[PDB]
């Protein structure tokens, strides 16, 4: 079916669990052995939230190439994401290891430091241009450039130094910072236009390495930003738009990492997305 009258055919037979659950039950399972190893074990987030084998990122170490991030890699969308959890306090140093030796432009970050009044991150970038941060088990440096606070995100420039080489290098952080800490939101305009805001910076484009998504969790509002994303390129690129199958689409992207997509509310909202930013972009 079409996605909008899909749409409304949920809404009016108020069957959205039941489809979420179907996906649930379709969606793949793949192994994840090295993130179970027990040295491991402070590496991960939440013991139910971890990479596939086949599709984690490695880091380039000899000792433990272990992070909880996988690559979403969209064949037919020619888009890639790097969707990770929120960095840990012994994490943050292979998360700025990771973004530079998978040459990522932009960091896309869409939960606060703190919510629900508990920790759903570590600080992990500097939050003055005269207080840098230094990853000792990394050898990298990281310096706050500008930042600029809108109503509903603020945009900051990075510079990120490899300290062994001292090459350097501008990562954009595009950081999301409305979402409530119950729910989904209201009205899919202000994501959709943080969405077209990353898109503009380059950061998702070809020249560049994968851009880094995360959350707390890495698979909720995370699997939200690339479904619509690739949903809507898709829309673009094929003869018949109305053939884009958003639930086709969510199938795919969970071959790549579990859980993307957390709540029957989740799944809603990421159709209203579609929908609405399909009449934004025509050409309207
Ligand atoms: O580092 C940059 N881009 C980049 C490329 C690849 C991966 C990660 C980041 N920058 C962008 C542009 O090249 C120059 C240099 C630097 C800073 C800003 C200036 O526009």
């Amino acid at each position: 079916m079409e996605m909008e009258k899909e749409f409304e055919q949920i809404d009016k037979s108020g069957s959205w669990a039941a489809i979420y659950q179907d996906i649930r039950h379709e969606a793949s399972d793949f192994p994840s052995r090295v993130a179970k190893l027990p040295k491991n074990k402070n590496r991960n987030r939440y013991r139910d939230v971890s990479p596939f084998d086949h599709s984690r990122i490695k880091l380039h170490q000899e000792d433990n190439d272990y992070i909880n991030a996988s690559l979403i890699k969209m064949e037919e969308a020619q888009r890639s994401y790097i969707l990770t959890q929120g960095p840990l306090p012994n994490t943050v140093g292979h998360f700025w290891e990771m973004v530079w030796e998978q040459k990522s432009r932009g960091v896309v970050m869409l939960n606060r430091v703190m919510e629900k009044g508990s920790l759903k991150c570590a600080q992990y970038w500097p939050q003055k241009e005269e207080k840098e941060m230094i990853f000792e088990d990394t050898n990298l440096k990281l310096t706050l450039i500008s930042e600029d606070i809108k109503s509903y995100y603020t945009v900051r420039q990075l510079e990120l130094e490899n300290l062994t080489t001292q090459e350097t290098r501008e990562i954009l952080h595009f950081h999301y910072t409305t979402w409530p800490d119950f729910g989904v939101p209201e009205s899919p305009a202000s994501f959709l236009n943080f969405l077209f805001k990353v898109r503009e910076s380059g950061s998702l484009s070809p020249e560049h390495g994968p851009v880094v998504v995360h959350c707390s969790a890495g698979i909720g509002r995370s699997g939200t930003f690339c479904l619509a994303d690739t949903c809507l390129l898709l829309m673009d690129k094929r003869k018949d738009p109305s053939s884009v199958d958003i639930k086709k689409v969510l199938l795919e992207m969970r071959k790549f990492r579990m859980g993307l997509i957390q709540t029957a509310d989740q799944l809603r909202f990421s159709y209203l997305a579609v929908i609405e930013g399909a009449k934004f972009i025509m050409g309207d």
